[PDB]
RNA sequence: GACUUAAUGUCACGGUACCCAAUUUUCUGCCCCGGACUCCA
RNA sequence: UGGAGUCCGGGGCAGAAAAUUGGGU
């Protein structure tokens, strides 16, 4: 009579906002949740309620199993017969139903022996309940032969805690981009699945029959089901605002966009990195430790403040912790800065007798080939009931109430269809709202095919992959173009599932199935998910397992074991003597060989086009945000990614390094762009151009798929990521700027041992053959070097040193004259500055048509120069990745000694060095800017008591008023101790107005901020100048000079007017954008707004006498410098009425010789923390690097190639020690092949040179180049004394502080006390001297 | 009971949140003169 | 009534500026 009734869900099942019949025509959602469940409200506000499933749909769903019961028994079900049953209602003679059948009824051939009424019916009818009471409109529960009560869930309710709401989506298969999306609510089948019943039957005839169909019910509301008969985010917020606070008041607002990224990344680790501090520290011996995690909040650490969080937000987990930190700083930082749903007929189907009907079940294992993507919308809009960006994450991957990856069965089962579609080779797009059913192949096949939603096991955070769009004009970052992805891990495997319900197993299927396969010999073909041109969501199916259930005479079986709906998982698993009676190994399945549609639709849809890319330099394709979170404190680190490693059930311990997919996709589509001129399009809308054909418009989809460029030479490199140090020198000074001193921490490439990073990209079937030619010549440029990976490719980092396709896919003859003053001392008695400033001028040619990198411009040069580097003098590139290369810290503590710097054992000089040299020498060549400057700098000077404006009885008078002032201040001290402070800090009076500018305070404030006191704290607090601290406040005594000066003592420093930027000329300032144009430097070498067409590589060495070599230093090839201290501007600008002297330029002599001469001594007398320790090249040691520049005018490469050799007497510096005499470096260039590849004859060279130096004459307003007063100057500079047979050895060294400082000469005048003299040396006598190159400077001219 | 179904008709497993974009642009691991404040002849 | 003086010591920066999403169906 009555049964009580459960169906239990296995899938997220779809869930409608409940309508009534007439009010859901309404809304559309409810329209296509008819066959859902439905969600009905309770009280106000649309927060609670309550789910069910009418018993309108359960009734549908139990016809359709008799339906489907009854044809494979030929209408009769345990020996009684059913006839074909009424579905029809005449609008005349009854209300239609509030449901009309748009599909096949699934009819036999009637055998019943009467005609079916009211008194007696075959249990087809009393199921479908046509002769009962009951009818269209409802009035009691007894008139219901048969009665599908309402299924309420069994478990106030909140719709946000059940259900999820998800944009779907339909695809074109055409164009590959989606037509429509529409949203649906997938409510928790593992929490709210269980949905209960009740069915009552006055008929029990039928019984037998129901039941069954209670079984052959396979899916519900879009889910498998089965049917059994018996706030801390305020708190996170406001702690967020603290932290922003916090970073506002030091002016690191921006840093927060860096801190909401960094701190959800450590969602990826544990909570060990704030447990245990894991987060990385400063370098060694600074205040300021870490930029971003040492920041004060709220006067503690970052990382302080983070742990304390985190254990205030122990009771939420550490995912959800630093999700949601990294969620409010990001929405802090922000305010602080197509939906488509939806003439009856009958229309019978009877199946002939002799074919049978069959249901194939396939399990096995999607296992993410790549990293997967499964695009989800963010959960901002995401709140189920609600259908500033404030969006932290760009592209949110799609996951569980558990974070478990998910693949919905929404994208396997389209993934499914297309695939089938291509199999099938024709198809039909799929039309909704259609009242007949398609009568397509592909929609026949799709009918009978289930899927079931595939979560896996697998719960950790998504991994991050950031992307950029590139600006092809600049060649750097498009304006707004960055944004993160959410990405599951490769290899993770989901349980897939396929059950196919049909007459026979159509070949096109097999083949889709062999296609999505792996096996031995081919790679996995399911292109599951989105993001698939950046080779995202490759899944390969693995471990399957086909059965077979024989529908037509073991159907008892399948109605008992529910189809083993739920159970899938338990029978990929168990073997082949667990499953049950009624479902037998398929071992009819076809191999991949026997499918017509695989081998003639599949096999040829995607070729693999697989190689591998072998970079010669350190390759680094920056991940700053995870070198955020990691040890190490490296300012860039390369790109490692998360593997999912199934065997293990884990993600790999060691992150696979490599080249992104998408990196990866941006090179070769810049590469077919600039080949083709199609980058250089404005807007590609509505476009048809070969690079979008390719590479897919905005409507369109790329027929050219890249996967990840993976490093599979990692286990070779016994030290696999290289620490490279970089700084920036300032123009003026040689020092390093300000704040400009950073580090990469790349793959350590080498020529000797190439990174090898395995690559592949799939190639749309029927790609023409100019496009396949477009590919193929990227492909070469890639290898050609053209498009170095990764970032810094124009400091030498990525570039490709070749590729290899898988089998299965000159003297410039300048003699300078030199300067006349070392010539006529050919005794060398004169003593000459180390450094000298060369003063081009003010004037600056700037231009404003700035040449762009979308293409290779065809009148414009592009190349690779070839050049033969040789040092004149030891030269010293310090690898400054371990101040500990000798092994000598431990026996001099403090002490830097720095190898050599070599990449994998074989000795260098980094590009970004040889970058460096060269652009000073073009910018000083080409009169640019100070592309490098130290604007911030403020110039200060000790006065002197001078400041010319233009004694017994004494002592013991003295003694006594101390005694007296002494014992009034302990007498006052003793009435009260404050009184007593107050008074020593003259708060208030003891017994016994100018205005201030905003820059005199200013300067007030940074003499007392640079006041440099006793290193020794102990004695220098006591000790130091007094002053209540910080900023100039109300009540200080203080001095000041009419006013002009506010010191905090008498003889104080004097501060400058202007800073040091100031001080220097307005068009000598380094270019800011692209607006007011770039300076042939900066036009050449770029720009932060504009990347540089020349990029330098790293030079190898070949021969020469490998190391400078001396008996006294413990490693032998190794020397210990002078002291290196930082530039002094106050020497070269000795007041504010001298101006910037000019570009600080080192001259070549010979005095690394004292230093070598003299190693005992300044090992001795120096303190070994001072100086420095440097395996140290010889004279005549060789290295070779190369320059590649692109779209370079004549002019500018024949400037370029001056400044490589410059002349046969003309030398460079490079490396350290440069004033010592270090460095002296001959540039020779070996080739210049310029590609539109030919190799650029002599002559071709010399009138490249010749019409640069037309340039620079026209600019003033074979060649002689001192004719030029500047470049005079510049070559007198970097004149060679030593390097023909002339006997030259100038005498060049600092001056000593004073006469009895260590070093000096005795007899001499070359003391620092006699030069800074004005007496002796006035200030624009000095500033002379450091301007005219090789002017003797013992005996002063 | 009701919330919440209508019964001779629910292909919604009828729909891939899909397509487009290079974490990159610039930077010499570099370097010499200062650093303090008073004293009473 | 103004006189100019007493010292030989000492590291620095260690990332900066940008872009942090836009279009489509
Ligand atoms: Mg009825
Ligand atoms: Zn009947
Ligand atoms: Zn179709
Ligand atoms: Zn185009
Ligand atoms: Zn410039």
């Amino acid at each position: 009579m009555n049964i009580t009734v459960e169906l239990t869900f296995f899938e997220p099942y779809r869930l409608v906002e409940w309508f009534d019949w007439d009010a859901r025509k309404k809304s559309h959602s409810a329209m296509r949740g008819q066959a859902f469940a439905q969600w009905t409200w309770k009280g106000k506000g649309r927060t609670a309620g309550k789910s069910f499933i009418t018993g309108t749909l359960v009734r549908s769903a139990v016809i359709k199993a008799v339906e489907e019961l009854l044809s494979l028994n030929n209408g009769k079900w345990e020996g009684v017969p059913c006839c074909n049953g009424s579905f029809q209602t005449d609008e005349s003679k009854g209300k239609k139903p509030s449901f009309l059948r748009k599909r096949h009824t699934l009819q036999w051939q009637a055998n019943n022996k009467n005609i079916c009424d009211k008194e007696e019916a075959c249990p087809f009818c009393i199921l479908l309940g046509r002769f009962d009471n009951a009818g269209k409109v409802h009035e009691r529960n007894k008139d219901y032969d048969i009665h599908f009560s309402n299924f309420d869930l069994d478990h106030d309710l909140r719709l946000v805690d059940i259900a999820s709401g998800r944009i779907l989506n339909r695809v074109d298969f055409d164009t590959g981009k989606a037509k429509d999306y529409f949203r649906t609510w997938e409510a928790d089948y593992e929490t709210y699945g269980t949905y209960t019943g009740r069915i009552t039957l006055r008929n029990e005839h039928a019984k037998k029959l129901l039941l069954a169909s209670l079984g052959f019910v396979d899916k519900l509301c879009g889910a498998l089901c089965r049917i059994e008969v018996i706030d801390h985010n305020d708190e996170l917020r406001k702690q967020a605002e603290v932290i922003v606070e916090a970073f506002k008041q030091n002016d690191k607002l921006e840093k927060i966009r860096i801190l909401a990224d960094a701190i959800r990344t450590l969602r990826l680790h544990g909570e060990g990195v704030i447990e245990k501090d894991e987060l990385p520290d400063g370098k060694e011996e600074r205040d300021k430790g870490h930029h971003l995690w040492d920041i004060k909040v709220q006067g503690t650490a970052l990382r302080t403040k983070l742990k304390e969080l985190w254990q205030s937000n122990k009771d939420i987990g550490w995912r959800k912790f630093t999700e949601m930190l990294g969620s409010n700083l990001y929405l802090i930082y922000k305010k602080e800065t197509t939906e488509y749903y939806s003439s009856d007929l009958f229309i019978p189907v009877t199946p002939p007798e002799g074919i049978e009907t069959k249901e194939w079940i396939i399990v096995g294992r999607l296992k993410a080939a790549t990293p997967f993507y499964f695009g989800v919308q963010q959960p901002s809009d995401s709140i189920p009931g609600k259908e500033v960006i404030n969006e932290h994450t760009s592209f949110n991957i799609l996951l569980d109430k558990e974070n478990r990856y998910r693949i919905p069965r929404s994208a396997l089962r389209g993934a499914l269809r297309r695939d089938l579609r291509t199999a099938f080779g024709s198809g039909c797009n799929v039309s909704l709202g259609g009242q007949i059913l398609c009568n397509c192949k592909v929609c026949i096949e799709m009918r009978r095919i289930t899927l079931k939603d595939s979560v896996s096991d697998f719960s950790e955070p998504p991994e991050i992959r950031y992307r950029i769009a590139k600006n092809p004009g600049t060649a750097t970052v498009e304006d707004g173009s960055l944004f993160d992805i959410e990405v599951g891990p490769e290899g993770l495997t989901f349980p897939f599932v396929l059950r196919y319900r049909g007459h026979k197993f159509p070949e096109q299927l097999s083949s889709v199935i062999r296609y999505w396969e792996e096996n031995d010999g081919k790679n996995g073909m399911a292109w599951l998910g989105g993001l698939d041109s950046t080779g995202k969501g490759r899944f390969a199916l693995k471990d399957i397992k086909i059965f077979e259930w024989d529908l037509n005479q073991k159907i008892n079986e399948y109605i008992k074991e529910r189809g083993m709906r739920g159970k899938e998982k338990e029978l990929l698993e168990m073997g082949e003597s667990s499953l049950p009676d009624g479902l037998i190994p398929y071992k009819f399945f076809e191999e991949r060989e026997c499918l017509f549609p695989y081998k003639e639709n599949l096999k040829p849809q995607w070729s693999e086009v697989q190689y591998t890319i072998e970079v010669g330099s350190p390759l680094l394709t920056a991940d700053t945000i995870s070198a955020l979170t990691e040890p190490g404190n490296r300012d860039a680190i390369a790109y490692k990614k998360r593997v999912y490693n199934d065997g293990n059930n884990a993600i790999e311990p060691e992150p696979r390094f490599a080249v992104k997919s998408e990196t990866h996709r941006g090179i070769f589509r810049t590469a077919v762009g600039r080949r083709t001129g199609d980058l250089g399009k404005e807007d590609h809308e509505d476009c048809t151009c070969d690079m979008c054909i390719i590479f897919g418009n905005e409507h369109e989809s790329s027929k050219i798929r890249f996967e990840d460029l993976e490093l599979i030479n990692g286990n070779e490199f016994e030290k696999l990521e290289k620490h490279i140090d970089h700084v920036a020198i300032d123009r003026f000074t040689g020092g390093a700027l300000d704040k400009a001193k950073f580090d990469t921490y790349p793959l350590a490439g080498s020529p000797k041992k190439p990174l090898k990073l395995k690559g592949r990209f799939w190639i749309k079937k029927g790609f023409s053959g100019d496009h396949k030619l477009l590919i193929t010549t990227a492909l070469s440029d890639i290898r050609d070097g053209l498009y170095p990976l990764g970032s810094k490719g124009g400091v030498g980092y990525g570039w490709v040193a070749g590729i290899s396709i898988d089998d299965n896919v000159i003297n410039n003859d300048y003699v300078h004259p030199g300067h006349q003053s070392p010539k006529q001392d050919h005794k060398n008695k004169n003593i000459y500055y180390p450094h000298y400033f060369l003063d081009s001028g003010s004037k600056v040619y700037r231009e404003k048509d700035i040449i762009t990198h979308e293409e290779f411009t065809e009148e414009l040069l592009s190349g690779k120069i070839n050049c033969k580097l040789e040092t004149l003098t030891p030269l010293i590139i310090p690898d400054t990745s371990d101040e500990n290369g000798l092994k000598l810290q431990g026996n001099k503590p403090g002490h830097k000694n720095y190898k050599f710097f070599n990449i994998n054992g074989e000795l260098m000089i980094p590009g970004s060095e040889l970058r460096g040299m060269l652009r000073t020498h073009f910018e000083a060549l080409t009169k640019s800017c100070f592309a490098i400057f130290g604007e911030d700098s403020t110039l200060s000077w000790r006065m002197n008591a001078d400041e010319k404006d233009y004694v017994r009885d004494k002592n013991r008078v003295f003694l006594n008023a101390a005694n007296n002032n002494r014992q009034y201040l302990n007498n006052i001290k003793k009435s009260n101790h404050d009184l007593y402070l107050q008074y020593l800090k003259g708060e208030k009076k003891i017994r016994f107005g100018y205005p201030v500018d905003d820059q005199i305070k200013k300067n007030y404030e940074d003499i007392l901020d640079s006041y440099d006191g006793i290193k020794d704290q102990e004695v220098a607090e006591r000790f130091d100048t007094f002053t209540r601290g910080s900023k100039l406040k109300v009540g200080d005594l203080v001095y000041f000079h009419i006013i002009d000066s506010l010191i905090p003592v008498r003889i104080s420093r004097k501060c400058a007017s202007k800073t040091l930027g100031g001080k220097l000329d307005k068009a000598l300032h380094p270019c800011t954008g692209l607006s007011d144009g770039l300076c042939p430097g900066c036009h050449l070498f770029g720009t932060t707004d504009y990347k540089g067409r020349v990029k330098f590589g790293f030079a190898k060495y070949e021969n020469g006498p490998e190391w400078l070599i001396t008996r006294g230093n413990n490693p032998e090839r190794s020397l210990t410098l002078g002291v290196l201290e930082s530039p002094r501007p106050a020497f070269s600008i000795p007041d504010d009425e001298s101006e910037i002297p000019g570009r600080k330029f080192y001259l070549h002599h010979n005095g690394w010789r004292i230093i070598r001469q003299k190693q005992l001594e300044i090992r001795e007398t120096v303190q070994p923390e001072r100086n420095v320790t440097t395996e140290v090249m010889d004279k005549g040691n060789v290295f070779s690097f190369d320059v590649r520049f692109e779209n370079l005018r004549e002019w500018e490469l024949g400037l370029l190639l001056q400044s490589l050799d410059p002349g046969k007497n003309i030398a460079h510096k490079l490396g350290k020690g440069k004033p010592y005499g270090f460095g002296s470096v001959k540039i020779k260039i070996d080739s210049l092949h310029t590609f539109k590849i030919k190799r650029v004859p002599q002559s071709d060279i010399r009138e490249y040179i010749n019409k640069g130096y037309q340039k620079l004459i026209e600019w003033s307003g074979l060649p002689q180049w001192h004719v030029i007063p500047h470049i005079d100057k510049l070559y007198k500079l970097l004149w060679v004394p030593f390097l023909n047979d002339s006997k030259l050895e100038p005498d060049v060294r600092y001056p000593v502080l004073n006469e009895e400082s260590k070093g000096y000469i005795e007899g001499s005048d070359y003391t620092y006390k006699k030069l800074g003299d004005k007496d002796n040396l006035p200030y624009k006598t000095r500033v002379k001297g450091l301007t005219t190159p090789w002017s003797p400077w013992n005996p002063f001219q």
